[PDB]
């Protein structure tokens, strides 16, 4: 599950 929110590729 990417993480747009902060700024990680999850």
């Amino acid at each position: 599950y990417y993480d747009p929110e902060t700024g990680t590729w999850y």
